[PDB]
């Protein structure tokens, strides 16, 4: 059940003015593509806060990657879901190497040692740890299932996408299929949908391994197969995982929100 929004004062949406004339802002299956200029964050914050939304943010930090956790968490504190309930889950082989990072109110961190989500959070966001937040990443992303446009491929034709191309792999996508090339480094959704996805990818990877084949881009290849056959209900623009060193700051990006660390 959803309670009413309060009175709010904001600019009227303009039916005869496009949000953007330079980019696609809705997919052919009517999922929004999230770019700066498309959303009013005050409206969305109200909607999600009224639901007391809790967001889980999951990161793996194994071996040398524990080195990335301090900048990742400190910047998440500044930029990720500020105002909302956040639960970070850090999966690591080195629990004692996790940095002591000061968290805002309503935000918590669990360290899980590696060799429940359903009761604790509403959405799960799964990201690589060698990254840092530089600008707002908020409730605009939340939806049952989302993927993010890979920054090297957002302007490419589908034939250039580096999908798995061998028919022998569960991850196979032929040259005449494919909407986008999604990044393995940043996807999420409701807990139920993320667990569906990871279960499907895990089963497909086991089949591939039993068959002697490893997809060309591993988890990312399988994510792209899944999102081909189960269309995401939002797609994030490359604002959401950019690489400024590799790719600069092109005019189509009004904000650089979350970026690879060198
Ligand atoms: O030795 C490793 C290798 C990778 N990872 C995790 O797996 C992700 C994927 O590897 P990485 O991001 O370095 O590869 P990329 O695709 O960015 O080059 C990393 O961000 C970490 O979250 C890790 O924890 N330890
Ligand atoms: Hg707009
Ligand atoms: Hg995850
Ligand atoms: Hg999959
Ligand atoms: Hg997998
Ligand atoms: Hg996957
Ligand atoms: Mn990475």
């Amino acid at each position: 059940f959803m309670v009413s929004l309060p009175r709010m004062v904001y600019p009227q949406p303009k039916v005869l003015t496009p949000c953007r004339k330079d980019v696609l802002v809705v997919t052919p299956w009517l999922a929004p593509i999230v770019w700066e200029g498309t959303f009013n964050i005050d409206i969305l914050n109200e909607q999600f806060r009224l639901q007391n939304t809790t967001i889980g943010l999951t990161v793996f930090a194994i071996k040398k990657y524990v080195a990335f956790l301090k900048l990742f968490l400190e910047t998440a504190e500044k930029h990720f879901m500020v105002g909302h309930r956040v639960h970070y889950y850090v999966f690591t082989d080195q629990p004692a190497a996790v940095p002591r990072v000061t968290l805002g109110t309503g935000r918590q961190l669990s360290v899980l040692e590696v060799g429940r989500f359903l009761s604790e959070v509403d959405y799960l966001v799964c990201v690589d740890v060698d990254t840092e937040f530089r600008d707002h990443v908020g409730v605009e992303i939340l939806t049952p299932l989302f993927g993010t446009l890979h920054p090297s491929f957002y302007g490419s034709s589908r034939e250039a996408f580096t999908y798995e191309r061998r028919p022998q792999s569960q991850a196979y996508i032929p040259k005449d299929e494919g909407d986008f090339y999604y990044m393995g480094a940043f996807f999420g959704g409701s807990v139920q949908e993320v667990q569906r996805l990871t279960r499907a990818c895990h089963q497909a990877m086991m089949v591939d391994q039993a068959n002697g084949i490893e997809a060309v881009w591993h988890d990312e290849s399988h994510l792209n197969k899944y999102l081909l056959r189960h269309k995401p209900t939002k797609v994030l623009s490359p604002e959401y995982l950019w690489d400024q060193q590799l790719l600069g700051w092109p005019a189509v990006l009004r904000k650089l929100r979350f970026t690879a660390v060198p």
